[PDB]
């Protein structure tokens, strides 16, 4: 599924993401639009083998198990084919315990790159939430 931009707007905050860890909406809108152009069915591969799946680009080193990826976690107990549905819970529930791991939205080196330090509230202008 290809989101529209305040489509994802409202479905991240119906899945609790708007000011999750202190980030608010517009945080995760930038993300997942450099991510995967909001689009659930994104998958890229990493130098290291491991596999970036979804609308948030979550990775199979840690965070999900794709069958593919030698010595890795699975640190959100999920298949990462879970990270590909129309329904973003599984991406949710995972971006969250992510979020949480020490190091905040620095996690998605992209969000770092992209979004930090700029005007991430311009991703939600507009939209009815």
């Amino acid at each position: 599924k290809v989101f529209g931009r305040c489509e994802l707007a409202a479905a991240m905050k119906r899945h609790g993401l708007d000011n999750y860890r202190g980030y608010s909406l517009g945080n995760w809108v930038c993300a997942a639009k450099f991510e995967s152009n909001f689009n659930t069915q994104a998958t890229n591969r990493n130098t290291d083998g491991s596999t970036d799946y979804g609308i948030l680009q979550i990775n199979s080193r840690w965070w999900c198990n794709d069958g593919r990826t030698p010595g890795s976690r699975n640190l959100c107990n999920i298949p990462c084919s879970a990270l590909l549905s129309s329904d973003i819970t599984a991406s949710v529930n995972c971006a969250k315990k992510i979020v949480s791991d020490g190091n905040g939205m620095n996690a998605w080196v992209a969000w770092r790159n992209r979004c930090k330090g700029t005007d991430v509230q311009a991703w939600i202008r507009g939209c009815r939430l």
